[PDB]
């Protein structure tokens, strides 16, 4: 709505304002404008401003670590521009930066970008079972997770890509050690120890208290990462699909090579419906339910659309379910 036309990676002002929203459609975007959204993050936050980040420096890093994500179906580039534009949605939601200094909001921006660095389209069972050389390299300690936070770093070791080149050293230490905790922090295998550290928190939660505020960055970061059944219907939906492409192409794999097979990556066993409902059931509603004691508008935004989804896959299972009655 503007005099002229203006090439895509300018986003425009509608784009901008819809961009801290979690009902922002990530599937309209090239790489190019998920590369500018993500620069304009980094500025709207502040955080080239408190950081002194060179603005140049900032857009390479950005094409460096998108160039370092791999073309799987699920484990790709737009997944990490999802999960970091579902905490810029959630800065501004829960009104984070009250809360938190701004060294937090970048270690929770730059690990959200950084988390799935390299990711190789199987998960850390396939790694410790095929003993593959990334299991061997991290001796069955979340392999993927340790891979993507070297790679991060390997990548910001880059001088045209170092965005941390003007923060003194205890600085930089300070955020190293913070987003290496959030991005280990992101491996599933320790989801309910996570979950179980946090709430015992949450039994008298203490803004003050830097254990505290670990945990619930570790907590943010896991509701970013897992955070696609919170957007629209029509947005979320086509995640599902990408991630079974990853986890069939996984257990196909660990059938022919003789490996463990887990039920819920079996071509045999699993549908949308199925995956999904005891996700959300399960994982997702309550952690966002914990998060809304902290954050009770958490609660229309984030929950509500997980309650529908639930129900909608509900639905769906029963026709699924009538489906296979007619088919055997
Ligand atoms: N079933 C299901 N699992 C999910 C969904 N989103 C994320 N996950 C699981 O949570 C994990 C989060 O780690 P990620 O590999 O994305 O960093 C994923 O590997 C995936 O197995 C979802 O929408 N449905
Ligand atoms: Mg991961
Ligand atoms: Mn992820």
């Amino acid at each position: 709505g503007s005099h002229m036309t203006y090439p895509k990676y300018l986003l425009s002002p509608e784009t901008i304002e819809a961009l801290r929203k979690p009902t922002f459609d990530v599937w309209l975007w090239e790489p190019n404008e998920m590369l500018s959204c993500l620069e304009h993050m980094y500025h709207d936050l502040g955080l080239v401003r408190d950081f002194s980040i060179n603005p140049v420096t900032l857009r390479r890093w950005l094409f460096c670590v998108h160039d370092n994500y791999r073309n799987n179906p699920f484990h790709n580039f737009r997944h990490c521009f999802c999960v970091a534009q579902m905490m810029y949605s959630m800065v501004w939601l829960c009104s984070l930066q009250e809360k938190f200094s701004q060294t937090d909001i970048l270690i929770l921006m730059t690990a959200a970008i950084c988390h799935d660095l390299d990711h190789p389209g199987y998960n850390n069972t396939y790694q410790i079972n095929a003993r593959t050389e990334l299991a061997v390299r991290y001796n069955d300690i979340s392999p993927l997770e340790n891979h993507h936070c070297a790679v991060a770093f390997q990548i910001l070791a880059e001088p045209e890509c170092n965005i941390f080149s003007n923060i003194p050293p205890d600085g930089f230490k300070q955020i190293r050690q913070g987003m290496i905790t959030l991005i280990l922090a992101t491996d599933m295998a320790r989801h309910a120890e996570i979950m179980d550290s946090f709430k015992e928190k949450m039994e008298n939660f203490d803004y003050s208290n830097e254990e505290h505020m670990t945990l619930l960055k570790m907590i943010l970061i896991k509701c970013c990462d897992i955070s696609n059944e919170v957007r629209p219907m029509e947005v979320a939906e086509p995640w599902v699909d990408c991630l079974l492409e990853e986890y069939f192409m996984q257990s196909d794999r660990e059938k022919s090579e003789g490996l463990p097979v887990a039920p819920f990556m079996d071509r045999d066993k699993v549908t949308k419906a199925t995956a999904q409902i005891g996700f959300i059931k399960f994982v997702l509603i309550p952690m966002f339910e914990t998060v809304t004691k902290l954050f009770p508008m958490v609660e229309e935004i984030m929950l509500q659309p997980l309650w529908e989804s639930r129900d909608r896959y509900e639905e769906l299972k029963r026709i699924d379910d009538a489906m296979k009655e007619l088919q055997k």
